[PDB]
């Protein structure tokens, strides 16, 4: 590790002391000559005429090739070890605004097409998951996501948001309970599977719990006869064929600070069905007529992509 | 990536500015001297006599070894990463007339002995399939063949023909439906397993559907008593012991353009039993007596390998 | 392996004999010139003027690059082979005071947090065990721990203590019987699973047999009604919340050599409940009133971490 | 499926599964069915002992932490392992005993120094527990009541002498 | 592959033509100068004074570093590819007196302790078999031993003897039938499992068929009452505690050529129980009294290791 610098300094001290007391030159001239001889430059302005010195330069050359052959071997061993350990996970995350994805399924592949490639770290343990992650453009960190000692190797303490989606519900509850021991303020998005585990995932400490299987179980049993709400849910939340569910923030100023929903009249001006208003980590669906807008609120509404532009300019000042 | 060139230019500018304003030489002489000193050639025609310059060349030499040690480390990291990613698939196909084989079974191993080695790309996902492909002389591309995003890594848009043979019929139908979304004109050869899936493989968009298990199921149940058609099918299509089923194209000119099958009389002249004629992506088995040959047609017939030569010269002009 | 030195000496003898009999210089001058020319230093003080010698130096240069290209290739082959064999186990242990851990479970992971990282060698055969060991900071040696020929690759003859914890009891008995064939004096700590195998593990040759499942099976069936001994066992042996079970050795001198337990009165002076005394590989739990302490004995007692310090200074001289 | 086994209104539910996460998820379901039943878990890793107590278990027994701390301390000395293996596992000579104090029997209101329990019976008194709270090493300024549980280590010769000393 | 030599010759022709027509030196002087400049020796006896040539040497140096950076990259790619392919099998056997072992079990591990390490090639397909072979000191060749195209990669045509021991009997019969298609004269030693397959293994073409399970099935059912023949079979063929079953060849001369077994009287002279005589690929157990010995015969007998030495000197001349 550091003995290479010791051997280099040893051969420099050997070359200086050998040249100075045999050729009889100055100390700076011997220093310059051994830094030209070790690097195999060979200016040839201060070559030794003495055959004793001519035998000394042979020892200096073989020692210089020896140090060059130990240093290249150490560099190659370090590089091969570092690039074999980096390939199969086995590395510590050094970033500070990354997104950790615990587990790997189809719902985390679809949230990878709206994020960056270098921003995400997938923390899993299986072997084909590594190849799927390296194909999809993420970084793979080998580790058990339920273990607390392997949740810190992905650096969950300095993460932006953590996305938990494991193969069962029990591992999801244990992964949330393991994350909330490390950092109590990080944002956790969890995926439930059974209906009975949503309150368990919320009490474990998740900030947002999504349950897709309950949504499909309710939409399948109400699409046997007619199936009209399934068309709305599909065409708005899944595909976005002609509509889109977007939210808009209210900026500073914003030309509407203080008016009511009766006086704003967003729907008949713009064409956006206003669902609810986001006043500080709560959702008031169908706000009453006397609700006054404020600064920094979030308006949730459904509209065509040409009406969202008509709304975003109506709300800006 | 590109900081290596920046560091190289930085040390060249450092060496030129150091030599020019200390030794007092020309700018071209300093440029030539630092390109001889960095590369460790050392002509020694312009060595510095000044001990300040003699201390400067030590800094130039250590910086040159520093750039040579960062560039070799970057080249070794790039080479080890590229040759570990190339080994286990994980690569993008850059060819433009290749043949993509989705899946791997015995029927695709037998079609690899009549093609080239570098022309084929096997697109599969299992682990022992990679070693069988690397032994048989093909190229292995790791990917799920039903996924559309992994059908483009094998470059199915610029492929010659695609051969689909997966473990079930459902994956064959899904792979054909995934290929026909990308390129609607590429040629697909598919292998059916059950009898009921041949019309499904044709409606999915395959150009040629082969069903070997239906052929064996019909030949097994008609070989219990006597077994005479199984001998013909085996000795003609499988082994080609003494006969062969070949086709011959009609070239331009070709000395028979316009005659009928009664006036050509191919069988009693040559010795080839004429089965059918290939008039443009259709097969007229047992053509009638008034059928007139044209240019570019394909004559399908059974004959000994000494009669195919007697036919191929009868059809050429 | 050693032909590289032969080729190097061959090219040195070729260069010396070529320069001496063409340029007509001394033997030492030719020796110095070929050691400057092979290493590409090039002082240029003895360059050949003769065009025959000028053609000879071309052969010397191409041969020097040839030896440098065979030596670098041999070094790279040796380094890649050694660092691929070292990665997946496959190595022989050279240490002499290490601790060999046969098998891998949760009870050997918890004994790795109180030992060093480089002192332990885990001898197992599975594939994910290698990654868990390389994450936990140990060294992995691939081998079957029941096989005698693979117990010597971990160097069990010169080991400090061996810890046996395998997946069944039969492999534990066979691993103890395999270790006791090699070295009859090494210390073996074994983990039993069933109650009936404790006498079998002791007769096989283990020095200390621990059975955690019997302890849990007794503590579960006595915690249905009240559960008072389980609180003591947990809070003392497992977590050490407020108490600790420690032992203290009696040093030379030690101010209490010869007194009885009635005259020492350790409990009412210090606050440590004295359980037993360790007189030479035996345990006298609840020693009688006439027991006299000696030198080198071991006092086993339960106490708060502020009372162990009051005991350790009461026993020192 | 936990209601098919009738965990509502039982003596105790003893939970030990193939991993820790299923143990936590089983305790979190039993506490949804019955809030007052007694649950005896079994922790595998050391970091999950507080998780089982926060989930709702009344008693957590972690054998692998015990065996992992005992394997690392018996490399040189090995005297704690002899004590636990002779008292808690095999019960060859000594055993741990818990005895209740019956009503009005020779010991209500007397201190521990004039109880003279180590010298007339021979059992080593580890601690006394009252109301699910274990007082290890009770001081001299302590009194016994009717209903306490005395925790001791002794031979079957001395356990019977303690049980006769504790009688009226 | 060979474009490296083309680029090297291109830069040599560029350097010669550049130096000769600018400096005005001879062709040999320019040849010597570019072979000193490309190799970075730098004698400095023929440095260019012209600034046009001083700009030319910069181009020559950058081109020389370019060729050195393409050649080192090609050598490193070749070495990494060759040492990753050699690790996991995937190689062709080039030897000519080796022993191929098809499959891997306990009976082939015990025949590896009486052979060399570099003489054997284990031809199997599993993954842990590779690590067991690399630990036991053999060479691993990845291939399916029933496939004829993978029996030639182990070079079974130029092998000394082939040892077949696979997991079933059907694969043993198919491996013998695959070997006998390639070379009809090679020696095959096969291991049977069931009693009914010994005649099938002999008709398939094996030269020696061993069936250990039939021997154990007969020795188990005759050791219930007394068990006397099992002691003989174990102590003679398995362990060789005090006896040994050896064979001795009769050399040329040999002092006993022509005598009968009555006149030789080997047992009462030496102490070896004579079982049979090996007259040319047949075994005459219990030879009659009139059998005359010849040259090159093989005497099979049981004796103590001090009686085999008394027999081997009685048979030599
Ligand atoms: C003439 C011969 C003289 C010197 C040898 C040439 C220097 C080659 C340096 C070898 C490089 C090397 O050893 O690899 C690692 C760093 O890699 C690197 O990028 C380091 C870049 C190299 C920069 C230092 C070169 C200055 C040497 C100046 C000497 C001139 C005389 C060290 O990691 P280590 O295993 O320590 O563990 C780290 C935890
Ligand atoms: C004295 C020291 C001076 C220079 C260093 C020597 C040059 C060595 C070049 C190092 C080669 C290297 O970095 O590897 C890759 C290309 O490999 C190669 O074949 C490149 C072949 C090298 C040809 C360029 C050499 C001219 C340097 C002229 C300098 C003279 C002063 C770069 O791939 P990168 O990781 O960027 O990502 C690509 C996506
Ligand atoms: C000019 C060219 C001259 C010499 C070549 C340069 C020397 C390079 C040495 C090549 C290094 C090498 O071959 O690798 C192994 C040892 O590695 C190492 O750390 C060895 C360190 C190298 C030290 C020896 C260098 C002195 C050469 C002095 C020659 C000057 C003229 C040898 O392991 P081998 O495969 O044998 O199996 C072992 C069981
Ligand atoms: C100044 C720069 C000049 C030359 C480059 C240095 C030469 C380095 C040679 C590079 C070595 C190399 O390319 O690797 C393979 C052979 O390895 C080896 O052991 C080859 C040993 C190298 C011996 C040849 C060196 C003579 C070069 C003399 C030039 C002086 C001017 C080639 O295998 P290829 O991928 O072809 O496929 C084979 C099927
Ligand atoms: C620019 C680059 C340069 C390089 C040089 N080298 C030399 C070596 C010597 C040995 C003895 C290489 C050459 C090659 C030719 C072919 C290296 C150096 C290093 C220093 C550190
Ligand atoms: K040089
Ligand atoms: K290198």
């Amino acid at each position: 590790a550091t003995r290479i610098l010791l051997l280099v300094l040893a051969v420099i001290i050997y070359g200086t002391a050998g040249f100075h007391f045999i050729e009889g030159e100055s100390w700076t001239v011997s220093l310059y000559w051994t830094f030209v001889t070790i690097a195999t430059v060979g200016y040839g302005d201060y070559s030794p005429s003495t055959p004793l010195g001519m035998y000394f330069t042979v020892t200096l050359i073989v020692l210089g090739i020896g140090t060059f052959a130990v240093a290249v071997e150490r560099l190659l061993e370090f590089l091969i070890n570092r690039e074999q350990m980096k390939l199969m996970g086995l590395i510590d995350v050094a970033k500070s605004r990354h997104v950790v994805i615990c587990g790997w399924s189809e719902s985390t592949l679809e949230c990878l097409r709206e994020l960056r490639g270098s921003e995400v770290f997938v923390l899993a343990e299986d072997e084909n998951v590594r190849k799927k992650v390296l194909r999809s453009g993420a970084n793979f960190v080998h580790g058990d996501p339920t273990r607390v000692s392997d949740l810190e190797k992905a650096n969950v303490r300095g993460a932006r948001a953590v996305i938990v989606d494991l193969e069962s519900d029990s591992e999801t509850i244990h992964c949330i309970l393991g994350i909330r021991k490390i950092d109590e303020s990080v944002r956790i998005i969890a995926e439930a599977e059974r209906y009975e585990n949503i309150e368990q995932l919320r009490m474990a400490g998740a900030d947002q719990v999504i349950s897709p299987f309950v949504i499909s179980g309710r939409l399948m049993s109400r699409s046997i006869d007619d199936g009209y709400e399934a068309m709305f849910v599909q065409d708005v939340l899944a595909e976005e064929s002609t509509r889109r569910m977007v939210e808009v923030p209210i900026p500073e100023g914003s030309k509407l600070e203080g008016v009511s929903v009766l006086d704003a009249d967003i729907h008949d001006v713009t064409g956006v069905i206003i669902i609810g208003v986001g006043r500080g980590d709560e959702l008031i669906i169908d706000p009453p007529r006397d609700y006054s807008f404020r600064a920094g609120d979030i308006i949730l509404g459904i509209g065509k992509p040409e009406e969202i532009e008509r709304l975003k300019n109506y709300i800006s000042a």
